[PDB]
């Protein structure tokens, strides 16, 4: 499947694509304001994620650090990034269907639109100013808005026992972005697309 990753933000981001134990395509790339990066993702890919990283410094070998979304200091991510990270999530060709969503379960750093470029389903978006409105306790110094599990590490925020309810913190994310997962047991905002659809992820879709 084809994913075009587009940076409409006014600042540089470093895109990342991983299924957690391996890169997807090249795994990561710098995107200046306006730049588009097209990747190919193997059919049948399960648990793939795409996210942006901000304020990165890398050397010639592709090692360095980012203030949000860092994946063990690599330009080309093999694993998932350090929160806060707005997440585009997908599972492809699962019994004839693709499943996509946006998640705030690992916090928020960059606004995002996740849309198909082929027919048959709708896109999803979280483009509110969550960083600007972020509750004091959830603000990450490096930038972004942490989820409450990341910050407080309780069974209730992290849904460790598989039983947990909405919280004052999850409701903040849900209020600003209804179409994204706000906590683990959130009522699913997953979109079902035809198997083998193609997609576009746009950072800063409105501004």
């Amino acid at each position: 499947a084809t994913f075009e990753i587009v940076n409409r933000c006014s600042y540089t981001v470093w895109a990342a694509a991983s299924k957690g134990d391996a890169a997807l395509d090249a795994g990561g790339r710098q995107l200046n304001s306006g730049e588009s990066w097209t990747i190919n993702v193997e059919p049948g890919t399960n648990g793939g994620k795409i996210w942006a990283r901000t304020d990165c410094y890398f050397d010639d070998s592709g090692s360095g650090i980012c203030k949000t979304g860092d994946c063990g200091g690599l330009l080309r991510c093999k694993r998932f990034g350090r929160p806060p990270t707005t997440l585009a999530e997908f599972s492809l060709n699962q019994y004839g269907k693709d499943y996509i969503d946006i998640s705030n379960i690992k916090g928020f750093n960059v606004p995002m639109n996740f849309s198909p470029t082929t027919r048959g389903c709708r896109g999803v978006r979280c483009a509110a100013d969550i960083v600007g409105q972020c509750p004091a306790k959830l603000k990450a110094p490096g930038g972004g808005c942490n989820d409450a599990c990341t910050v407080f590490q309780t069974s209730e925020y992290c849904c460790t026992t598989g039983k947990c309810g909405p919280t004052e913190y999850s409701r903040f994310f849900k209020r600003l972005c209804p179409d994204a997962f706000s906590y683990v047991l959130d009522k699913p905002t997953t979109v079902t697309c035809p198997g083998s659809s193609n997609y576009r992820v746009t950072f800063c879709p409105t501004a």
